[PDB]
């Protein structure tokens, strides 16, 4: 049972698009990214930041969240780096306990079903915070693991990810971190099954036939995702076509539905 998990850049693109595709009666995509909320370090305080286009969709979830997920579509809270120089990596106890509540009560507050880690743009060591890793990183998704255990957790394999494995029993799926072209590998000692190694930009997106022959080779190796960034507002239907046929030896189509970012 192979996932589908789709990044949105929510800064330009309504995550509504990512319900207009349509494989065997079910949405394509399984898995919809709001990317991203950011980790920001504040003083000594490490916080959760939604800039106006995360915290609309939130504000707005009944509209712009509720309807995928009446869909079957689970949808998480991207978590990025933002420039302060703390980040997922570099944080110390109290810090990783912070972080850890803050995502914890958003995903309560909102009904979102996780969330996703992307270690990139932190600037590790800017303003005084520590220039490399504190080994926060693997505490922060166990704290984060014993705040809400049965919410999902995904993790884009860039960044400090390597440390990860000790703690891999909490993260359902790694999302190779680079695009069209897998690397027949997995992050932090993942198993295949909860792993893509294959990644799809949709927006400098590949050939259709390059999409259908990686996908059957994910699925032939026995790896449980494939993952895609950067779906836009245009009919992509195309590449997805491609993924369905060498993956699922099924077919996807565009329901023309174009959802417009006017906020």
């Amino acid at each position: 049972g192979i996932k589908n998990i789709v990044y949105i850049e929510v800064n330009d693109i309504n995550p509504l698009n990512a319900g207009s595709y349509i494989m065997d009666d079910a949405p394509f995509f399984d898995y919809v990214i709001l990317f991203a909320a950011n980790i920001r370090g504040v003083g000594s305080d490490a916080t959760l930041y939604n800039n106006p286009n995360v915290q609309y969709i939130l504000d707005h979830k009944d509209t712009l969240i509720k309807p995928l997920q009446d869909k079957g579509i689970k949808v998480l809270l991207g978590l990025l780096g933002d420039h302060t120089g703390l980040g997922f990596a570099n944080m110390n106890s109290a810090q990783t306990e912070q972080f850890a509540t803050a995502v914890a009560n958003a995903v309560s507050q909102y009904g979102l079903d996780g969330v996703d880690f992307a270690d990139a743009w932190a600037e590790y060591g800017r303003n005084g915070y520590p220039s490399g890793s504190t080994g926060s990183f693997s505490n922060l998704i166990t704290a984060l693991h014993n705040k809400m255990p049965g919410k999902t957790i995904t993790v884009f394999n860039y960044g400090y990810t390597s440390e990860l494995t000790g703690v891999n029993s909490y993260i359902d799926y790694g999302i190779y971190a680079f695009f069209n072209s897998p690397s027949w590998s997995t992050g932090f000692g993942m198993p295949n099954s909860k792993f893509a190694p294959y990644t799809i930009n949709l927006n400098s997106a590949p050939s259709a036939a390059s999409a259908q022959l990686y996908s059957g080779q994910v699925a032939s190796k026995g790896y449980g995702a494939i993952g895609y960034y950067d779906l836009r507002a245009n009919n992509i239907v195309s590449v997805l076509n491609g993924v369905a046929k060498g993956a699922f030896k099924s077919t996807c189509t565009y329901d023309g539905n174009s959802y417009p970012k006017n906020y």
